[PDB]
């Protein structure tokens, strides 16, 4: 498998035997792509123990993968482990199962749906606020992650289950001990390269019932949500949606679990995550601060409560979310894998190789974005906005499969980040770390968490 | 695992995650051993996989790992992959059972067994000759690996079970044809590397009974076993012996064919390979095949045929086999693992280690020997032979599991090249390789076959 760009004339990392080139994420993804990018150019292959993986630069080429190709040969992701019954989750799933869940689940994320839930969401934008004031009337940095963290979860668990809970206060709720374990995977942990390394061992897991997402935790909430169902049947959130939608090909009662699983997982800590990036940028540079305190209290003077519709009139809070999207996409790559030999772009890609698109070296080409390291909101004003390439520019993916979520999520950040500003203003500490540094691991997080002090209005 | 040798503060090539240093194997077991001495010193260790092996220098040291602690703590080599039955070959038996078959199988060696089996030797020896005129009188260049392995095969298919055969010239009798499957093991192979990255892989093979000594050959030689001993039973080989041995904790039937198969496995490459070696050194100094040739013509005038106390007569014959054995010792290394915790000579080594004595590097040690890349055989002369250290040189191994076939080994070899000799000088064609390269695989070989001009004295 290893002689594969060798024989295409594909540049990239020389593998060694069984491993690949996984020794070279001893820095984590994003330096390894960056430095692939740098070295070898527009396209470049490299080995994940022995899988091929083709990293991919061009926008006309990610553009007929992610898009034009997506139904024909580019439509699945690569498997990734154990996951039992989670196979259902429309994430996991593959081909025409994927394809179904997708139109099933569609109308459950349009913006119709999204604006009834703002109510929802925004009542636990309450709940931040009233939190963060406690830690602020008590001059303590206070830590993003755990405040956005509990922030992330009170939002997902009122959305998708209509379970109300103040999670930074009841920390140990069954509910919410068991939905906070569903955290992003780490693959460059040890049993994930193991795996990688050992792709035949995931058969014997498998039939063993040996799965990555937790089984007591997915066991809690498949009862969980029996119990709901049968409370609800008969007697505004995810799960009526889904209720609804099965109520006809419809939606069976284990996929409906796994979907709701999967939302969590999906939304928790990536939610929190951005937050955290975010305020991280807003504190270290007060006039972007200022200037988007001001165009809120403009929008919504007297700290009126944001609405669906005030929220997409305020255009730099918008240049914000996304020029820390492009700072720091969490997803870091994009993946499919080739289903049948083709040529694309005038380039032949053999069937199983895996077409990677390197999201967060994209993000910082010199190339593309003037002083790519800087943060810089003027980047995606009204003005600049139009030459942005979207196939450079990819935080949530793009085409058929991109971020099912990805309105929600803006969504839910916005009313965070608009009730929180409005209230408070954030500040470095001395144990602020700046420059922000990135964890070396395999996940797109800063390598101490960040801490800031929070002033009140 | 890694970190064993950091820990005990021993010296060695840093091992990457899953491979250890399986990659320094890319120009064979004894570049990598004598590269190692030459950079770490007395002591070093390194990692096959995950399994640590630590390499000892010491003379004193490794008399006390082969004899003085042998039954107590050294007495297994270690595990290889999957070999069903074969389990009770005495080369792969462990601690008691091993010590039983070395007790039932010792007087099998003896030096009063030898001397009876030398006229069943010596009469292929005769073949041998007829063989080789043959190829003399049509002056074509001769490879030395085929007619050194039809007499070494001759010599065990008459020596183990009676079976009469000119092996040379009956390539395609069934007996030859799967005894000669019975070739040594190549650890660099695709397979055995890759057992030694996945050994948790060896136990799946076993219960599907996957075996490295080839099914249909162990098969058709324990179905020839039973023929043959019921044949004898009722109505000078070690068939025989070992049939009389279990005439009575006597040796199983099972355990009987165990032990007819190992012996041909340990035999039939090997002598082979040190007579080839031993000839291209006698063509490349002719100067010493000639003194040879006058001692074997002193002590057996006209072409007087070689007795078991003739052989023993000749001293500058012993000299230049043991010279041959100092330059290529075809073990390599020699083994033992550390069954229990234990500090010797001043170093504690953890129980699970493999201990492994480096006969190759030592055997070229500079602080050893002279010239130790020139083939000198007045190094084993009756003078210097006392300054030889028996835990330096060790091509046969030492203490109690040492090769239990060594003195067979020596007088067939001595049979064969006393007959040779008394009829034929070997010289040098152009396509002999010369100087001789060693491959860069797992086994002491020739990088090209030996081949040689063989003319009629
Ligand atoms: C800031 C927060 C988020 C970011 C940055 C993000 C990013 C992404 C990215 C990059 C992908 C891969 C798209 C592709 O392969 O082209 C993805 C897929 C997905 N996301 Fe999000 N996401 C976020 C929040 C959410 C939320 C709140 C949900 C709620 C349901 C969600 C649900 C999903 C699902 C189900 C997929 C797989 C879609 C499919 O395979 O059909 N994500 N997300
Ligand atoms: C020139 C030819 C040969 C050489 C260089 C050679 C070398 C060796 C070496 C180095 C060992 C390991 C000793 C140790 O670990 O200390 C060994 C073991 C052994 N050899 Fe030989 N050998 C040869 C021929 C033979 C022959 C003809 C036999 C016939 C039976 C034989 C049978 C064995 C057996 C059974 C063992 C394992 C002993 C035990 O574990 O108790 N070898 N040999």
């Amino acid at each position: 498998s290893h002689g594969l760009f060798k024989k295409l004339g594909i540049p990239g990392p020389t593998p060694l035997p069984f491993l690949g080139n996984i020794l070279s994420y001893h820095k984590g993804f994003c330096m390894f792509d960056m430095e692939c990018h740098k070295k070898y150019g527009k396209v470049w292959g490299f080995y994940d123990g022995q899988q091929p993986v083709l990293a991919i630069t061009d926008p006309d080429m990610i553009k007929t993968v992610l898009v034009k190709e997506c139904y024909s040969v580019f439509t699945n992701r690569r498997p990734f482990g154990p996951v039992g019954f989670m196979k259902s989750a429309i994430s996991i799933a593959e081909d025409e199962e994927w394809k179904r869940l997708r139109s099933l689940l569609s109308p459950t994320f349009t913006s119709g749906k999204l604006k009834e839930m703002v109510p929802i969401i925004a009542q636990y934008g309450d709940v931040l606020v009233r939190n963060l004031r406690r830690e602020a009337e008590t001059g303590k940095p206070v830590t993003l992650k755990d405040v956005f963290g509990a922030y992330s979860m009170d939002v997902i668990t009122s959305t998708s289950f209509g379970v109300n809970i103040d999670s930074l206060n009841n920390p140990q709720d069954p509910f919410v001990e068991n939905t906070k374990k569903l955290l992003r995977f780490d693959f460059l942990d040890p049993f994930f390269l193991s795996i990688t390394v050992f792709p035949f061992l995931i058969p014997i897991l498998e039939v063993l019932n040996i799965c990555v997402f937790p089984r007591e935790v997915t066991n809690f909430l498949r009862k969980s949500v029996k119990r709901m169902k049968e409370s609800r049947l008969e007697d505004v959130d995810f799960l009526q949606l889904m209720i609804d939608s099965q109520n006809s090909k419809a939606l069976s009662d284990l996929e409906l679990v796994a979907q709701s699983i999967i939302f969590i997982f999906a939304g928790y800590e990536t939610t929190s995550s951005v937050l955290s990036f975010i305020m991280y940028e807003l504190a270290t540079h007060p006039d972007v601060q200022q200037k988007l305190q001001e165009e809120i209290d403009a929008v919504l003077p007297n700290k009126a409560p944001p609405t669906y519709d005030t929220v997409l009139q305020m255009e730099y809070l918008d240049m914000v979310v996304n020029e820390t999207l492009r700072l720091f996409p969490i997803a870091m790559r994009l993946e499919r894998v080739c289903k049948k030999d083709v040529e694309i772009n005038g380039m032949f890609i053999p069937k199983g190789v895996v077409v990677m698109i390197p999201s967060y070296a994209l993000h910082r080409d010199p190339k593309y974005w003037t002083e790519p390291e800087k943060f810089l909101p003027e980047r995606f004003s009204k003005k600049n906005k139009d030459n942005i390439d979207p196939y450079i520019y990819t935080p949530f993916g793009s085409g058929p499969r991109n971020c099912i979520g990805m309105r929600f999520a803006l969504m839910n950040m916005k009313l965070a980040l608009i009730r929180v500003l409005q209230n408070f203003s954030f500040k470095p500490c001395k144990e602020t770390q700046i420059p922000l540094k990135l964890s070396l691991g395999g996940l797109l997080q800063p390598e101490k968490p960040v801490v800031l002090k929070v002033e009140s209005r």
